[PDB]
């Protein structure tokens, strides 16, 4: 019998002591409430994610279908997955990327311009929440007329994607969010169909696989997948980045003095406070990790934050240090690994660096006003608020 549960209230408050207990004493940990095994060690998480044939993404189909309306990218495999992942990458690289970043600079500067005279800003609620959804819509090609309603509908769909055992009233609200978003987006996919632009929806629209376009509802599903994914972790990461730097003045100074260190500071923030905390997989056949037996059909959930703090992977893993280099250092698992590694990983780092540079440039002598954050979410996780002041 076990007494340390992922679903104790203490875990969401502060999961770090759970990571340390689980890695040492129960590295493949069963939770009866969701009939799943939680996997906490870097080596086991890496092996599971690298072996797409033994640990497959069928678990995601059950948690994605009701709100995304058709198959998402992580559910695909083989040539379909490879080619469609490439199409998605295309919208955020090359000339698509060069066109997009000035627009995201405009989004950044318009937010700053709204708060600059107030001499404080909430990096979570004033900047990240607003910027993340506008950014996703700019990437997709959706005009910002309705970013108010899009934000609301994104939030309900995210709640569904990132929760366990929701109550019937909650599922209802999340499905009405998903319907409203579909009711909004479907006509635009059809307008883009005969008036093609240079955005991600147009890429999906002109995608062809053996002279066979993908259905409109498949395009909707992929677009919904990108909208949700490009929005949710990016805003948490930005707030974590400035909180961690401000909580370590010496490292904030090194960043200020040498802006090239911002990328390393972003990477270390993703390692330290992994915003996507869980990755589920289904076990395809009998299998054993450590001495825990798994059966075909079992669910394993990789614990990204725990893996990224594994002392087998990193020296002093529970310390934030932007100067980590190279066991005492490994590649973090913040973006996963293997077949389903985050298509938006490079774009994420570029987005966050350009936003970080503008905040440092325009807000002078930043000081922390939220001296102690509170964090929420066990699937995705971030501060509820993170206020700074400036000159
Ligand atoms: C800090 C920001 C981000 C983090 C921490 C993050 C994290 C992750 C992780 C851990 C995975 C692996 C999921 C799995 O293996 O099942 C993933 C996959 C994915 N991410 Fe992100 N992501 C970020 C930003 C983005 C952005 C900006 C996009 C824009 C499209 C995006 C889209 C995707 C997609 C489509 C997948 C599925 C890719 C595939 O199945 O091959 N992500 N992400
Ligand atoms: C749940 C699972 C994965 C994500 C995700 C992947 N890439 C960006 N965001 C968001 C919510």
């Amino acid at each position: 019998k076990v007494y340390n549960s992922i679903f104790d209230q203490a875990y969401e408050i502060d999961p770090i002591p759970y990571f340390n207990f689980l890695r040492k004493h129960d590295p493949v940990h069963y939770e009866e409430s969701i009939d799943a095994y939680f996997v906490s060690k870097y080596k086991d998480v890496k092996y599971i994610l690298k072996n797409n044939d033994i640990f497959n993404t069928k678990t995601l189909a059950k948690r994605a279908e009701p709100v995304m309306k058709d198959r998402v990218l992580a559910q695909m495999s083989g040539q379909e997955h490879k080619s469609k992942k490439k199409a998605i990458l295309k919208g955020m690289t090359g000339k698509y990327l060069e066109n997009l970043m000035p627009i995201l600079e405009k989004r950044t500067n318009d937010i700053i311009n709204k708060h600059i005279e107030k001499k404080e800003i909430d990096i979570v609620n004033d900047f990240g929440k607003v910027f993340a959804v506008q950014s996703s819509m700019d990437l997709l090609g959706i005009n910002l007329e309705n970013y108010e309603k899009i934000r609301e509908w994104h939030n309900g769909i995210a709640k569904f994607i990132t929760s366990f055992n929701l109550n019937d009233e909650e599922i209802k609200y999340s499905l009405e969010c998903s319907d409203k978003l579909e009711n909004y987006l479907m006509p635009l996919i059809k307008d883009r169909k005969k008036s093609t632009k240079d955005d991600l929806i147009s890429i999906l629209l002109e995608y062809k696989n053996d002279e066979n376009s993908i259905s409109d509802t498949e395009i909707l599903a992929l677009s919904l997948n990108v909208l949700l994914a490009a929005t949710e972790p990016v805003d948490k990461t930005l707030a974590y980045l400035f909180y961690n730097l401000l909580k370590n003045p010496e490292q904030f100074e090194s960043v200020k003095n040498n802006p090239k260190l911002i990328k390393n500071a972003i990477i270390e923030t993703l390692r330290y406070n992994s915003p996507v905390q869980l990755i589920p997989r289904q076990v395809s056949k009998p299998f054993i990790f450590n001495n825990t037996e798994l059966q075909a059909g079992d669910t394993v959930i990789c614990m990204i934050g725990s893996a990224n703090r594994d002392p087998e992977a990193y020296s002093n893993p529970d310390e934030f240090n932007i100067h980590r280099s190279s066991t005492s250092h490994s590649q973090n698992l913040s973006f996963g690994t293997g077949v389903h590694t985050c298509v938006g990983a490079s774009f994420s780092l570029i987005q966050l660096e350009m936003v970080a540079i503008l905040l440092l440039k325009r807000l002078k002598n930043i000081k922390l006003k939220t001296m102690e954050i509170t964090e929420h979410g066990i699937y995705t996780r971030g501060p509820k608020s993170m206020v700074i002041s400036f000159d």
